[PDB]
């Protein structure tokens, strides 16, 4: 990896997010990219910022440097795609940042898993290409067919593990480098299953594990901490149906584009193309969202917050309250 250079962290370092609180729920990172002309060093001044409020990095020997200089690592490697982009990974990051603190998740983890969880969010995505597994595998792309080849049908999630392995390699960008032992191995093995379980195809056994050791008061300690952990990553990729309202539509156009974009490559290349990928399927935002949430996103939500997860309970109100504004949106068109 080349070194970050002065002039990069400086850029980050001017940029002072007035009138912002990075740490509220109604923090809106929209309203923060159109407040500057520079988006890529706002995004990356409010991660530098989070990490450093947490007062987590400090704690385990990483210097502000090295945290800017990861953060800028991580940022040269997200590709400019409508959804999967750097701005996706600041928003997973400053979203678990609520769970975790808003949400009082933090009781349930040490220091050192929520430094780790607020880390691998910001790498959770790296280098996406704004194709999904099944693009890989249905076109046999040579990344297809080398995870099928090696038998791990999590293309994408391999991949970021990867590269979030090669950053991690230098120590000026290793925001573990303070740790050994056991608990580098911790901090490494646990950003990395965190990351593998992002995998939407694990969604349902991933789910039922975690209600399934958080309902056993003698689940193994380590084992219910390592699967809070990749809940609450799971829960910030899937989190945007919990934001306010006009922020979750600007996150669903966003994904939506991408999804078509997919879909026109499909077309281009004669493979399947589902009804959610195809443009002349034309489908309504508002159905597709109601879909995501019934299907996908309450029934996550709420079955965490009832299990153990109770002070997210805010996360549930505000996708029912999202679900009524799409109902509008079909009641009045
Ligand atoms: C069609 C149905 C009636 C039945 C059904 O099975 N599903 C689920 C479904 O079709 N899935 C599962 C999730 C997949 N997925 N979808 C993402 C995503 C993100 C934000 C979205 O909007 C808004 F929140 F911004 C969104 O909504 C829109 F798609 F509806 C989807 C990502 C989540 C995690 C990782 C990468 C992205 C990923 O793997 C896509 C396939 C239904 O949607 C309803
Ligand atoms: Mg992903
Ligand atoms: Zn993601």
């Amino acid at each position: 990896v080349t070194a970050i250079t002065k002039v990069e962290r400086e850029a980050v370092l001017v940029c002072e997010l007035p009138s912002f609180d990075v740490t509220d729920v109604e923090f809106d990172l929209f309203r923060a990219r159109e407040s500057t002309d520079k988006p890529l060093d706002v995004a990356a001044a409010i991660a530098y910022r989070l990490l450093l409020g947490s007062g987590l990095p400090q704690k385990f020997g990483c210097s502000d440097e090295v945290l800017l200089n990861f953060i800028l690592q991580c940022r040269k490697k997200y590709r400019n795609v409508p959804y999967h982009n750097f701005y996706h990974v600041v928003d997973v990051c400053q979203t678990i940042h609520t769970f975790l603190y808003r949400g009082n998740v933090y009781e349930k983890l040490t220091e050192l898993e929520c430094f780790v969880l607020l880390i691998t969010a910001l790498v959770h995505d790296l280098d996406h290409m704004g194709l999904n597994n099944s693009f890989y595998l249905k076109t046999e792309s040579p990344l297809g067919i080398l995870s099928s080849a090696s038998g791990n049908t999590s293309v994408l999630e391999v991949h970021h593990c990867n590269l979030a392995v090669e950053i991690l390699s230098d120590p000026e960008s290793d925001v573990f480098d303070g740790l050994e032992g056991a608990e580098r191995t911790l901090a490494f093995r646990s950003m990395i299953d965190c990351v593998l379980a992002t995998d939407m195809a694990k969604h349902g056994s991933a789910l039922e594990a975690f209600l399934a050791s958080a309902a056993d008061q003698s689940s193994d300690e380590a084992a219910f901490h390592r699967m809070t952990m990749e809940i609450i990553l799971k829960a910030g990729d899937i989190s945007n149906v919990t934001k306010p309202f006009d922020i979750s539509r600007q996150w669903a156009m966003a994904v939506t584009e991408e999804f078509y974009r997919q879909g026109d490559m499909e077309k281009e290349r004669g493979v399947e193309v589902l009804p959610m990928f195809d443009r002349s399927k034309n489908m309504e935002l508002a159905k597709g969202q109601i879909g995501f949430i019934d299907f996908v996103a309450a029934p996550f939500f709420q079955k965490i917050v009832d299990a153990c997860l109770q002070g997210m309970q805010w996360t549930v109100d505000r996708i029912k309250s999202n679900r009524a504004q799409w109902e509008r949106v079909l009641e009045t068109r």
